[PDB]
RNA sequence: ACAU
DNA sequence: CGATGT
């Protein structure tokens, strides 16, 4: 089982969990960043490396691009799979922003079709995710 | 347990 | 050490 060079790799950043949420999109091979979003004052991890790969699907898309989206999110994989973000997330006028990111990611999914494969990124094999912002 |  | 998720 190797790599797939030719691919996008997707990661979420944090200050805190929950806290501020980044993500961004790098090209595998080379690590050269595609998209980065700018902070979202809350959210969890999840729903940020979830935010990640549907960026990353519209990203590809909007391209014309067969690329696989690699992502370390066991969770975020099975989230995109079913169209839904099941978060926890208390819904309030702090976290409102994540969350109507998120509707509207669901929204997107369901509403689009995508051959995109998204793929498990084997970090106990291969090492931290090339996206991955070096916090930890 | 596994993945973050 | 704590949190988010299956
Ligand atoms: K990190
Ligand atoms: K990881
Ligand atoms: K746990
Ligand atoms: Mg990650
Ligand atoms: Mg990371």
């Amino acid at each position: 089982e190797e790599i797939i060079w030719e691919s996008l790799s997707v990661d979420v950043g944090s200050q805190g969990n929950p806290g501020i949420v980044e993500y961004k999109g790098v090209d595998t091979k080379t690590g050269e960043v595609l998209f980065e979003r700018e902070p979202i004052p809350i959210g969890t991890n999840n729903m940020g490396e979830f935010l990640a790969i549907v960026h990353g699907l519209r990203y590809l898309k909007e391209r014309n691009s067969r690329k696989p989206i690699y992502s370390d999110s066991q969770t975020a994989i099975k989230w995109v799979k079913d169209k839904k973000a099941k978060s926890t997330l208390v819904r309030n006028e702090e976290t409102a922003l994540i969350w109507k990111l998120v509707d509207e990611a669901e929204e997107w999914l369901n509403t689009h079709t995508y051959e995109t494969p998204i793929l498990k990124w084997q970090t106990d094999k291969w090492g931290e995710i090339k996206a991955d912002y070096g916090r930890k």
